[PDB]
Formats: structure tokens, C-alpha cells, sequence
């Protein structure tokens, strides 16, 4: 393939990319989530978009297996960023890395056990509180983290903060604003700029707005 | 909580070990697939359920959250089982680890690359083959990974095979048959043994029919 693969992610990515994507001439031909197909053709027939898991957007960008895609920035925190270019922040997919613990519970008196997806993030935030923290990797429901004592703590994303409620839970600590990002990979960047160009002063113009 | 907490993932873990839990007497008193909950009673009251990320099943098991779990080997053999005791083979969810790659494509003469959330079981592999490779980490989707040219093989579990064959790709090497496991944490298997004992039985003689 000739030209742009773009690599997304379902839900809230792949809904607010939409409409940058219109803006850009970019549209695609069915809807991404009531399919198993991963690989879609665009409008634009040098542009097709890869469907990923929001964790593989970094990976298969910094590769080169996509030319450029869109990954939240508490994904490119955890992957590393170093190679790969982040251009422009989307400000699409808005929420908060956050530590959050069950309400009003004392932090124990030793090393904290971070319950956390964010591994990475979870030992430089709490590094940055003069904190050596031991991690608990766990992929997915960090909700449940603290309801049955695995760790004392967990790290993850917050938007409404909904999820935090409804299990007792609340935020101790923000760490940073979350938005989506868009990357390029190093070398695309130089060899395809005329194709990624448009669209990435699209993107631009129509984040100003 | 005085009783068994029991980890179970969504899925075909949850449908094929129903069956051997209602045989022991236990039954969830909703469906865990239609809940955001994660924390479930039973028929029985010294028995709860944890719905997690089949991943984070022995991570669960090995801290005590909960006190045993249904867990897929492949799984099992990624996390390493050496801090839990791995009781039984359930014989459920029966599957195969394997290598597979674009159909008829020529291997590469270099350091092979192989795409995989399977990194451990990838390495060990290999090494069994004379062949120290390159792993890329993926969460999901590992078929698309020779589709785009992302590493040279993949490993990924394969059930009818119809992943595979859909997108073009064929399995090069059957790695290892893989079923669902049941695991206990090692103290609760010295301090609970009264709690569980009846229910290994009962799983047991299940699965000799
Ligand atoms: O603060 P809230 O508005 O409750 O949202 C927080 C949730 O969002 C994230 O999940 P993600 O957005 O990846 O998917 P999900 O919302 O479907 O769980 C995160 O893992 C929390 O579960
Ligand atoms: O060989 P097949 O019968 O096509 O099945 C293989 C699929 O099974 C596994 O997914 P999992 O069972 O975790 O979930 P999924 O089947 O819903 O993808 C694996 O990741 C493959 O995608």
C-alpha cells in the first residue's frame, strides 16, 4: 500500500476522529465497530485506517505498520514515546490519569502496592512524590483493584469519574490531563510528508475551532 | 469476606465452568455478561465470584484476592504459575497455542520478529527451536500484525482456526494444547482446604464424564 494507514482505536477515539477526518476529506465507507475486519478503506483511496486496541496505536506506529495515528496521551506515557512523533494534541477523548483508593480508607504506614494498567506512569508520578512504589500490572477492571485488597492504591483513567463512585472509590490524586494525541512515525514523516501535510493542517485548523 | 472468592473471566470460561459449579452446588443469581458488577454472590453463601480479564486471573489467585480461579494455560504459562498451585485441568476451553504467518510466505534468513501478547511463551518457544527472537508486545489482534507487515510471525491461540484462515494466514507450528486450568493461592489452600475440598471433588469426578 502506496499510501497513509492510519491507526485508531474503537469508542471514543474512533468517534471524535470522525469528524476531523470529514473535515480532511478522510471518511470511512462502514461503520468500524459492527465489524471483525480490522483494515478499512477510506474516501480518500490513499488513506486507510487500521482499528487497533488503544494500547497497539503507539507500537504499530512507531514500526511504521501505520504511517501516523491517534493514541491518548496516558497510552503514550505508558508505550514510551520516543520513537515516534507526537505532532498535535487532538484535544479529543479528554479525562484525567488519576490514583484513586476506597473512600476515606488510611494509606498504610509502608511500601504502597499500585493496582494498575499504567505500570510506568504509576512508578514516575509516585517517584515524583519521593515514592518507590511496588506495582501490581493488571490489564483491565482496576475498579475491583481495591474493593477485595489487591494493592492499596490504583492508577487509571477518570472521566466522569462515575466508575469511582459507583464502587466506593475516590480520586486521591491527579496526575495529569489525558487527551488524544496524533503520532507520526519518524520515517513516514520524512518519506510521505506531501500526504500527511493536508491533513495534518486540517486537523490544525479545525482544532482551533 | 470469610468464604471463597472464585476469579473467572466472560466468555467461553464463565459458560463452560457453569456446569461443573452447578454440579458442586453453586450458581450465580444473575448474568455476569449483562452487569458492569464484578463482585457476584452465588446460591452458595461461602462462595463469590470475580469476573476479570482472563490475563489478570492468576495475578488475582497468586495475592489472594481471590482464593482460586479458572484459569487458560496459555495464560498460565504467559504469567508463569510458580506462586500458585495449579490443581486441576478442567478440560474447558480447549484450545492450541500456536506460530502462524500470511499463507505460503517465505521466513526471512534473520532474526525473526514474531508479534504476540504471548512474549514469554514466543521467547521459550523459539528457544526450543535453536532461534532467539525478537518479540512485538501486542494486547490484541494479532492477526493483523502480517498483514501490515508487523514482525514475521505471529503466536496467538487458535480454536477452529477460522481467525486464521479469514485474513489469509496459516498456522506454521502447533506450540502446545491449551484448556482452561483451576489454580488456588497457596495459603488458601493450607488455611480453606474444608471450603474448597468439596468443590475440587465435585470438579473432579465433573470432568472424569
Ligand atoms: O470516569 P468514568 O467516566 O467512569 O470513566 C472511567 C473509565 O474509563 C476508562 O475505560 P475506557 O474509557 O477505556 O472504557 P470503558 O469506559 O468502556 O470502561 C477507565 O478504564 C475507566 O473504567
Ligand atoms: O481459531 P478461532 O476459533 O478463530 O479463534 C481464535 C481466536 O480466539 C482467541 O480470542 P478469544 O477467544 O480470547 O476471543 P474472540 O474469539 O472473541 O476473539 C484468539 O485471540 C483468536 O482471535
Amino acid at each position: 500500500f502506496l499510501g497513509l494507514t492510519l491507526a485508531l482505536s474503537k469508542g471514543r477515539i474512533l468517534e471524535e476522529t470522525m469528524p476531523l477526518l470529514r473535515a480532511a476529506g478522510v471518511e470511512l465507507l462502514e461503520d468500524p465497530e459492527a465489524s471483525r475486519k480490522l483494515i478499512f478503506p477510506t474516501s480518500n483511496p490513499n488513506v486507510r485506517v487500521l482499528i487497533l486496541r488503544a494500547s497497539d496505536v503507539p507500537t504499530y506506529v512507531e514500526h511504521g505498520a501505520a504511517d501516523f495515528g491517534v493514541a491518548g496521551k496516558d497510552v503514550l506515557l505508558e508505550h514510551g514515546a520516543n520513537h515516534v512523533y507526537e505532532l498535535l494534541d487532538l484535544k479529543i477523548a479528554q479525562c484525567k490519569l488519576m490514583t484513586a483508593g476506597v473512600k476515606d480508607a488510611p494509606l498504610p504506614n509502608r511500601r504502597l502496592r499500585i493496582a494498575t494498567k499504567y505500570v510506568n506512569v504509576a512508578r514516575a508520578y509516585f517517584a515524583s512524590q519521593g515514592q518507590q512504589v511496588d506495582v501490581i500490572k493488571l490489564y483491565g477492571s482496576m475498579e475491583l483493584a481495591p474493593l477485595v485488597g489487591l494493592g492499596d492504591l490504583i492508577v487509571d483513567v477518570v472521566d466522569t469519574g462515575n466508575t469511582l463512585r459507583a464502587n466506593g472509590l475516590e480520586a486521591r490524586d491527579h496526575i495529569c490531563d489525558v487527551s488524544s494525541r496524533l503520532i507520526v512515525n519518524q520515517v513516514s514523516y520524512k518519506r510521505k510528508f506531501a500526504l500527511l501535510e493536508p491533513i495534518l493542517d486540517s486537523f490544525k485548523n479545525s482544532i482551533n475551532s
